[PDB]
């Protein structure tokens, strides 16, 4: 079968391809509601309604709800991963300096900081470990993620 640590790397693909999209938060979707709502609606229009895709990612798309929150999912057979087990989530908080809120909830507040990304996937403990709460699940398997999604 496909070597875990070679899989991990084609997962690690995945996470540069959402590299855009946290840029276009960050400029174009954060000062507002009304902002995070446009960027979700551009991004996701890209990629044939896919948002962004490659030999080894289906799609990384933006939560409909508008709550900035992103799902990548792979093509499990050309990545390694279980037929249901591909997918990682990847959840945007602003930081005021002294505590992390939801993106979605920040920008409803006006509240200003930079923005701090958690990543999830079947298993979040890196993320708790760095403070993240909250956070949706992912669904690739621990073994499979590199660090910052374990």
């Amino acid at each position: 079968g496909i070597d875990p640590f070679t899989v991990r790397t084609r997962v690690s693909e995945g996470l540069v391809l959402a590299e855009p999209a946290k840029l276009m938060i960050s400029t174009d979707g954060s000062a507002s509601t009304a902002d995070l709502t446009r960027a979700t609606t551009t991004w996701n229009q890209q990629s044939n309604n896919l948002g962004a895709s490659s030999k080894y990612v289906t799609s990384v798309l933006m939560d409909a709800g508008n709550t900035g929150v992103i799902t990548i999912t792979y093509v499990a057979d050309q990545v390694g991963l279980p037929t249901a087990g591909n997918t990682l989530i990847l959840s945007p908080y602003i930081n005021d300096g002294n505590t992390r809120t939801a993106l979605a909830t920040a920008v409803a507040a006006g509240t200003r900081g930079t923005i701090d990304w958690a990543c999830t996937s079947a298993s979040n403990a890196t993320a708790t470990a760095q403070g993240f709460t909250g956070m949706a699940a992912g669904s690739v398997p621990q073994e499979f993620a590199p660090a910052q999604c374990r």
